[PDB]
């Protein structure tokens, strides 16, 4: 009856209905034979989300504490990852979060709006004319979340063709592993360079502002600074770009909902969290723990054992979003928001970026290229493997009718 969860995500939808069906405390089995629980429905991954009992602290990882988790585990890096406001909860976490706050802020993000507009116009300058097939994925979707967060981050311009060639050997699938290791330590140089500049001479950029950020007397050190930059790069910089590539196809394959936004009858945003909700980025989370007995439903997650948000399942529970929550609607009107940017202390910091950049993105593309519309069937589109993440191999397009 457990779920083993396909890595390389051949039917991610077909996982998902499972997954649900199973709800709302689903067994499952991760990569490698791994079993797991996944809370897999609306209420009660919010409920368990801001339920203290539920933390990140791997030792109270029962398989853990033992030799039940390979060396080689390839998840091993999400379940286990370096020090940063992920890894903790409670006061930790309040104090980092707080810190963190006083940088990327709501209105840092606004005042991010000019840059963003001037990148995706360059992007979409550099768009071929020709009219044959275009990647929108690697060719626009991609290389946006990289430049803006790198001029939010204050990291010398200089430095982007390097930053390119090593974003792009970090997010490979066929980059050696050997070779992902030390590429994320170049990024993290490239990242200590930064801070160790604003700290030089602050400027009006995240670097400086994480650098200024205090609590009466307290502040975040040097390596908080950097493990803080390089989450967001981990965190935020594929799931953006999925946002951009999900929300694209949604509309492609939803021409009258697509037209109502075209007419200005819909906004944008509402393309954005429809998309959020029905496909989001982010399919599983790892990973939290049971400090102690859990009951949830009519079952029960002994201490010891793990947990994972299954939020790309719990997006079409029909519990919370009625019938239609099985489909793309960006009319409908729900008694309930999506939790796809998480729910309790560990929210998603990077919402308000990340919905700023799609907001951005999307009506520019489309002002640009009305008619522009899939190069294949959307059967034919396909997710890359990675079963945490909801990310497409490429997004084939015509940017019009040639
Ligand atoms: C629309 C794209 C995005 C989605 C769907 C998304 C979703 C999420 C979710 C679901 C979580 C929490 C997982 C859990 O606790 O169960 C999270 C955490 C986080 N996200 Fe995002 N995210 C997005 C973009 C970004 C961006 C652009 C950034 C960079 C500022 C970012 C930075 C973070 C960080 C730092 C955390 C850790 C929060 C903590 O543990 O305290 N995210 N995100």
């Amino acid at each position: 009856a457990r779920i083993p969860l396909d890595p390389f995500v051949t039917d991610l939808d077909g996982e998902s209905a499972r997954l649900r069906a199973a709800g709302p405390l689903a067994a499952v089995e991760l990569p490698g034979g791994v079993p797991v629980w996944a809370v897999t429905h609306h209420a009660e991954a919010k409920a368990l989300l801001t339920d203290p009992r539920l933390v990140k602290d791997i030792n109270v990882w029962g398989a853990w504490r033992r030799g039940e988790i390979p060396a080689d585990w390839p998840l091993i890096g999400l379940a286990n990852p370096g020090r940063s406001m992920l890894t903790v909860d409670g006061a930790e976490h309040r104090r980092l979060r707080t810190l963190v706050a006083q940088a990327l802020t709501v209105r840092r993000v606004e005042h991010m709006r000019g840059r963003i507009t001037e990148l995706t116009d360059r992007l979409l300058d550099e768009l071929p004319a020709d009219g044959g097939v275009v990647d929108l994925k690697a060719a626009f979707a991609y290389p946006l979340p990289m430049y803006v967060v790198a001029d939010l981050m204050g990291i010398e311009e200089a430095r982007l063709p390097r930053l390119k060639v090593l974003f792009e050997k970090f997010f490979s699938t066929q980059t050696p592993p050997e070779e992902v290791v030390a590429t994320l330590t170049e990024l993290a140089s490239i990242m200590t360079d930064t801070v160790a500049a604003k700290r030089a001479a602050p400027g009006d950029d995240l670097t400086s502002a994480l650098i200024q950020a205090s609590e009466n007397g307290d502040h975040l050190t040097d390596a908080e600074i950097v493990s803080t930059l390089q989450l967001m790069v981990a965190a935020g910089h594929e799931t953006t770009i999925s946002l951009i590539v999900n929300a694209v196809v949604n509309l492609s394959t939803h021409p009258e909902q697509r037209a109502l936004v075209l007419s200005g009858e819909a906004e944008w945003s509402a393309v954005v969290e429809e998309t959020l909700r029905f496909s989001t980025p982010t399919s599983h989370v790892l990973i939290r723990f049971a400090a102690e007995d859990v009951p949830v439903g009519d079952r029960v997650i002994p201490a010891g054992d793990a947990l994972i948000v299954s939020y790309g399942a719990l997006g079409r529970d029909e519990r919370a979003h009625g019938p239609t929550a099985d489909r793309f609607d960006l009319t409908r009107t729900s008694g309930n928001r999506h939790i796809s940017f998480g729910h309790g202390p560990h929210v998603c910091p990077g919402a308000a970026l990340s919905r700023m950049e799609a907001g951005v993105a999307l009506p520019a593309l489309y002002a640009r290229f009305p008619h522009l519309d899939l190069a294949v069937p959307a059967a034919e589109l396909r997710n890359k493997p990675v079963v945490t993440q909801n990310d497409l191999f490429e997004l084939p397009v015509r940017l019009a009718h040639h």
